[PDB]
């Protein structure tokens, strides 16, 4: 009963203002043991997905409200290396997707 769909997480952030439980940081997988170029998070952090991380944001692709922050979530992973989409989501709540890797993004709450 996994929460790592586009739906699902951006409804979750916006009802409890957290991540579900199935997320990790980037420094805490890397401890655990996740190594970017051998794509093992599945079998170091079973169940996880790597999410709760600043985004820099600084070339300006989403909308800066001064004094807001924003982190991003991987969505859809399941095993193997990560994938190319991720859930954006600014300390006012609002939702952006981007299934490109980061190179655009759209609006999804
Ligand atoms: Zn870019």
């Amino acid at each position: 009963q996994v929460i790592n769909t586009f739906d699902g997480v951006a409804d979750y952030l916006q009802t409890y203002h957290k991540l579900p439980d199935n997320y990790i940081t980037k420094s805490e997988a890397q401890a655990l043991g996740w190594v970017a170029s051998k794509g093992n998070l599945a079998d170091v952090a079973p169940g996880k997905s790597i999410g709760g991380d600043i985004f820099s944001n600084r070339e300006g692709k989403l909308p800066g409200k001064s004094g807001s922050t924003w982190r991003e979530a991987d969505i859809n992973y399941t095993s193997g290396f990560r994938n190319s989409d991720r859930i954006l989501y600014s300390s006012d709540w609002l939702i952006y997707k981007t299934t490109d890797h980061y190179q655009t993004f759209t609006k999804i709450r």
